[PDB]
């Protein structure tokens, strides 16, 4: 009889928890089970069996076209959301944005000092700053930082992946580096861990992720140069046991009073623009997050309509270049 609500897991996962679960399905008197997933395909080997046990799931806004395009989405109600109240483009027909955050280099100061890789060219530069590099093991994030490594400015990554010959070469350019690369992590509290062990030299990894495994003690820098602007969100799986009112807690959840307190502890952005009129964050606090201001200058937006339509391809030629060893 529970909404079934399923994110990433780690700090991620309990701020959500935390910010929004928890006080929303209070709000509504409904109860709800927790789950984690790494991969919006999990989503979809549900629907294919026949036998979907998943409401609501917690995706990247550049994994929604194919989820919505593979029939793994429901439609949400028409107005779950004041579309105003987000950033453009971040409510789609089957998703609701809950935040930003930044795919962003990190580096061990006990390997490099202050020293350490401040841009995608630096963290390709294996002479410059020798040592172990993690990424990703899926390439959201991760074909762009080689456009980026190829010295294709920020504003035109997309230019350059638009055709057959910079998809191949960013392709080049991570396989270049893999030889360098000693852990492909799958979840954001494993490339915590990471840090937090001082086990690599340097990682592309989530900013929340990073900020949350410095707090603890670990010896890293980061910089948001070169770091991707992501949106995170929310949709609700076809054929999902509890439709209806996983609807309603969506329609909650997404509410300014709840958004307000996503960034209490664990270093996020909220999405719904009202949350900062009620929160009013000081300087210090706003410094962390990925839609700041002085952070965006130094960052490019993800674009879901490159991702709707390369999706698969960059899927089987990032398995491969995690394959060649
Ligand atoms: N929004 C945030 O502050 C969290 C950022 C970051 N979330 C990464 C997600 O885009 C990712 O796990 C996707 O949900 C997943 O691949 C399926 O779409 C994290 O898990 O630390
Ligand atoms: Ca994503
Ligand atoms: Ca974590």
């Amino acid at each position: 009889m529970d909404v079934v609500i399923a994110s990433s897991g780690g700090g991620w996962q309990e701020a959500q928890d935390k910010a929004l679960w928890a006080p929303a399905a209070k709000a509504l008197n409904i109860t709800y089970t927790q789950d984690t997933f790494q991969n919006w395909a999990e989503a979809r080997a549900q629907v294919e069996s026949g036998s979907v046990t998943w409401d609501i799931i917690q995706i990247g806004i550049a994994d929604e076209p194919q989820a919505k395009a593979a029939g793994v989405l429901e439609k949400l109600d028409p107005d779950i959301v004041n579309k105003a109240d987000f950033p453009p483009g971040s409510v789609t027909d089957s998703f609701v944005a809950n935040s930003n955050y930044s795919t962003l280099i990190a580096w061990n100061k006990k390997t490099y000092g202050d020293n350490g890789p401040k841009s995608m060219a630096d963290f390709f530069d294996v002479k410059k700053f020798p040592g172990k590099r993690a990424l990703w093991n899926q390439p959201i994030g991760m074909i762009e930082a080689a456009a980026l490594a190829l010295g294709t400015p920020r504003d035109k990554v997309y230019e350059f992946l638009s055709t057959e010959e910079g998809r191949k070469a960013a392709i080049a350019k991570l396989t270049e580096l893999a030889p360098s690369v000693s852990v492909w992590w799958e979840s954001g509290a494993q490339a915590a861990q990471l840090i937090k062990d001082g086990e690599v030299d340097m990682i592309i990894t989530w900013g929340g992720r990073v900020q949350g495994a410095i707090n603890d003690g670990a010896n890293f820098a980061y910089t948001f140069n070169d770091a991707q602007l992501g949106t995170d969100g929310y949709a609700i799986v076809k054929g999902a046991p509890h439709r209806d009112a996983a609807m309603r807690f969506l329609k909650e959840m997404s509410k300014a009073e709840y958004q307000k307190d996503l960034p209490n502890s664990f270093a996020t952005a909220p999405a719904n623009m009202k949350a900062y009129d009620l929160a009013k964050y000081t300087p210090e606090k706003m410094a962390t997050m990925a839609s700041a201001p002085e952070n965006v200058a130094v960052q490019y937006s993800v674009d879901p309509n490159f991702w709707a339509k390369h999706a698969k391809w960059a899927s089987e030629a990032y398995d491969n270049v995690r394959l060649s060893r």
